[PDB]
């Protein structure tokens, strides 16, 4: 569709358990390696080319940033390259470390 939806992390777990959607994780690198959702995958700028070669515009996408705020110019980006089904986690890394504290991996 043409808008994206805003979704807390149990929701967000719940779609990767059940391997629904995939997670991108917009933070820098940095961040990303001190700590991130296992299963998330590392997108910036640079690995923008490359995901979306690899994900047709039908998955669904969720986007987790520092506390759920740049998620959503995130989110309508890539609305904008096409993707139908995107989601913006509220509350970010730090809502998933909280609630999911044993499914954090560290690195790239
Ligand atoms: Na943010």
């Amino acid at each position: 569709m043409d808008q994206f939806e805003c979704i807390n992390v149990a929701d967000a777990h719940q779609k990767l358990q059940e391997k629904e959607a995939v997670l991108v994780d917009i933070r820098d690198p940095q961040s990303f390696a001190m700590g991130h959702a296992v299963q998330a995958f590392h997108l910036t700028n640079d690995t923008l080319g490359a995901f979306m070669r690899d994900n047709d515009f039908d998955t669904p996408v969720m986007v987790m940033c520092y506390h759920g705020n740049s998620s959503k110019g995130a989110a309508q980006y890539l609305l904008q390259q096409g993707y139908d089904v995107v989601y913006s986690i509220d509350g970010g890394f730090e809502a998933w470390q909280r609630q999911f504290p044993a499914e954090v991996a560290y690195g790239a």
